[PDB]
């Protein structure tokens, strides 16, 4: 079940840069998706290969996809305050690529606001959560092997290593760090216990 | 005094009102920006300019940090414990009008509780709180002159000036008094010793 070469969408945002660089640290052969070339950092960990386009071009989507033994989803819209369907749209087009291609494995990013109520929800953050509520149903639909990793808030504190990972619920803590969301992500790519759960990572830092 | 025009977010709130008629009695030259409903009490110390808007709006957050030397943040959502984002959407706003417009000290306030164990946050709390974390990441990442004012319980004891200020940690008393708290405020603007810390105010009224 060896994993090598990876695709990660979503690479130039706040977790994908530092789970881009810990995958070329780690050895991984990296497909990113970017819309632009200048926000990835010229310095140090470079992916191996760079696909400029965009996820809602089923095209760029294909190519990005193609080859790869996995794929990595840390897309988002910060910015969406109001409905919006880019992740979702993106998930479909990430779902038939894998399809077309023979990728089976897929860890993709929603939220923890997935496994909370839904009253937790501010009401200018809806529309991403109802989007990441329909991508969520993209992939489990899909019959790939998908992790869905929830989150909470996601923080600036150092890699660690020692967060902990509850199945299909909310434990200790109320932050991941971004460094060790992307460990998470990668660690994902290692193992199938999580195929098919919904992981909710969380730590408590100093 | 090399800081003299401020602009205060939250003027008409319970610490943003003392803060307003302490800052005035000081000689600072004070902008505020309040919502329409909302305007500063009749009897009360005049501002020098008032814009009227919303912190959630772009265009108003800029008409009222434009020409200032220095930022003080206080907004909340008075006693509403719903899940919201508007200071975390508005410290977005804030930060984007002063790297606009050359300016780079901002004193903003969050809460005690992103200086204590996150497991001891009362429930009734964590949504209100959730913002203050993602406020407080806002303006911590945004690279300007944050001071990160933390206050435990706002009370109605006197304005002291007596009161201790904590760095980086949970100070000697869970109480402050509103009129102190804006006192700091205040004095956040005349020394850069706090630039980057956190700070815990507190006090024993007696
Ligand atoms: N912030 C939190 O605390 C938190 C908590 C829980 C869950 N989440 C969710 O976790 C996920 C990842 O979070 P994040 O903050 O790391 O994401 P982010 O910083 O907002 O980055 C979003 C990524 O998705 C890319 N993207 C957006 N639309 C695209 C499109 N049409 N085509 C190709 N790429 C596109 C962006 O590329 P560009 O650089 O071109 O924009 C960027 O690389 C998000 O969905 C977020 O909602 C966040
Ligand atoms: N014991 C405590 O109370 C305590 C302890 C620790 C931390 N805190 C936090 O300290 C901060 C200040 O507390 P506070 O009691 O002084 O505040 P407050 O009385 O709740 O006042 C909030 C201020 O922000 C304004 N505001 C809210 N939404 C706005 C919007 N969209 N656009 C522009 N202005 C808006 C409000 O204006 P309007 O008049 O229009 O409403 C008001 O002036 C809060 O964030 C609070 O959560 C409080
Ligand atoms: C911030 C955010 C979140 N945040 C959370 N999600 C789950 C649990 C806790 C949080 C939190 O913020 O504490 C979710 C989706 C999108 C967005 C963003 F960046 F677009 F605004
Ligand atoms: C009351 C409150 C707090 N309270 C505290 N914060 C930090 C430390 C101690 C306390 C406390 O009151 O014991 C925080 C945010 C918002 C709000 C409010 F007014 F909106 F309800």
């Amino acid at each position: 079940m060896a994993v090598k070469k990876i695709a990660i969408f979503g690479a130039t945002g706040q977790t994908g840069l530092t789970t881009l660089a810990q995958a070329v640290q780690a050895g991984y052969e990296v497909t990113v998706l970017v819309r632009d070339s200048s926000r990835l950092p010229s310095e140090g960990p470079r992916p191996a290969h760079v696909v400029v386009g965009d996820v809602l071009q089923a095209a760029d989507v294909d190519k990005t996809v193609a080859g790869q033994d996995a794929v990595i989803v840390l897309l988002g819209t910060r910015n969406d305050l109001s409905p919006t369907t880019v992740m979702s749209e993106g998930a479909r087009n990430i779902v038939a690529a894998m399809k077309a291609h023979g990728v089976d494995k897929v860890v993709a990013c929603t939220s923890a606001f997935l496994l909370w109520d839904p009253t937790k929800v501010p009401p200018r953050l809806q529309a991403v959560t109802d989007d990441h509520i329909r991508m969520h149903k993209v992939l489990r639909e899909s019959g790939l092997k998908y992790v869905a990793v929830m989150p909470p808030h996601i923080g600036d504190q150092p890699l660690t290593g020692a967060y902990t990972v509850t199945l299909d619920g909310r434990g200790p803590s109320r932050v991941i760090s971004k460094h060790d969301l992307g460990h998470f992500m990668l660690r994902c790519l290692t193992t199938d216990e999580y195929d098919g759960h919904s992981t909710y990572p969380s730590h408590q830092y100093q």
